[PDB]
């Protein structure tokens, strides 16, 4: 079966923000108790996991859990790469002082350098850019690789962000085409409806061309993003995106990694093509 080399653990669906396009919505509030999460991460390490990305939901709503799992993954499991993806609003310098030795990469999601755009998207109330520059400084102080995540959508796809990227200098800048997932952001009935925010393949290509001088840019059109991730939900079930859905396997805590992965689609050619294997720690 497939080797789960790089895994996203969406350990909670709770979030403090209202992004209109969110594709991983607040449909539950279950979080595994730490002994269960540690068991799951151990099974993944044994299956060949080298990199773990803590996601959600907003991970910094759970600093006690997140700190425990980061320290366990780096100190006990000896993973090559421990990363977090965050909206940045609840990141405190004290967390980076306490756990920063165990954090390889911190990714901050910021879709625009124009505050009126961040407000229209639902990601903040006007302080996202100032917070992003402060987190960038903290990553330099505590020796953490600084990563920026941008969702390219109808509200920001015409924006020129070169001047801010030249000041921030993230080692890695993910540019995601906004993606529709059935049961998350596709319906009148879901917690979000992203259909008004979608862009064409040509609009996404023009965004990337506008930023051709940024060597850190990692573009992810829908064809590369949809099925190229190994996604563990808040019950440590793999989510299968074959349908354009997020259909859960059995928990790795019930059937093990191999049985859970067996009937999950993971497009390894797409994963390699988007740059899923990279220099993901400081010694790289
Ligand atoms: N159909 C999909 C595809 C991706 N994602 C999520 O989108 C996020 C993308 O964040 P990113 O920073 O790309 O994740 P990493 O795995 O850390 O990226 P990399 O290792 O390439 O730096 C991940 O949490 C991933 O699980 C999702 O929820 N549904
Ligand atoms: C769901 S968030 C979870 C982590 C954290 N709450 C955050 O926003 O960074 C994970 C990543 O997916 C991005 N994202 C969310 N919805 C998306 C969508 N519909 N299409 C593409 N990327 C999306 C986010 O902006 C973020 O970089
Ligand atoms: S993308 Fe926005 S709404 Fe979705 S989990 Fe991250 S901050 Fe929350
Ligand atoms: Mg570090
Ligand atoms: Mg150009």
């Amino acid at each position: 079966g497939q080797v789960p080399v790089s895994v996203n653990y969406h350990f909670s669906r709770k979030c403090n923000k209202e992004c209109l396009f969110c594709f991983h919505t607040a449909t539950t509030s279950h979080v595994e108790k730490p002994e269960n999460a540690k068991r799951g991460l151990t099974l993944l390490k044994q299956a060949g996991m080298k990199k773990i990305n803590f996601a959600g939901g907003e991970p910094f709503l759970y600093p006690k859990f997140l700190g425990e799992m980061i320290d366990f993954c780096k100190e006990t499991l000896q993973l090559e790469s421990v990363s977090i993806v965050t909206n940045g609003s609840l990141v405190k310098e004290q967390f980076l002082q306490k756990h920063g030795r165990n954090i390889d990469i911190l990714a901050v999601s910021c879709d625009s350098f124009n505050e009126a755009t961040n407000i229209k998207i639902g990601r903040g109330s006007g302080d996202n850019v100032q917070k992003l520059y402060e987190i960038g400084s903290w990553c330099q102080k505590y020796d953490i690789k600084f990563k920026l995540n941008t969702v390219v959508n109808k509200f920001n796809h015409l924006e020129d962000m070169n001047d801010h990227l030249n000041a921030l200098q993230p080692f890695r800048w993910k540019c995601f085409q906004v993606l529709i997932i059935e049961g998350e952001n596709d319906s009148d009935k879901t917690l979000r409806n992203a259909h008004s925010l979608t862009i064409s393949d040509d609009e996404f290509d023009r965004f990337c061309e506008r930023h051709s001088s940024q060597t850190c840019l990692v573009p992810e059109p829908n064809r590369l993003m949809a099925k190229s991730y190994l996604i563990l939900d808040e019950y440590m079930r793999f989510l299968n995106c074959t349908g354009g859905r997020k259909d859960p396997s059995k928990s790795i805590l019930e059937v093990g990694v191999q049985q859970a992965l067996q009937a999950v689609f993971w497009d390894e050619e797409a994963f390699v093509e988007r740059g899923g294997i990279y220099d993901w720690n400081k010694s790289s």
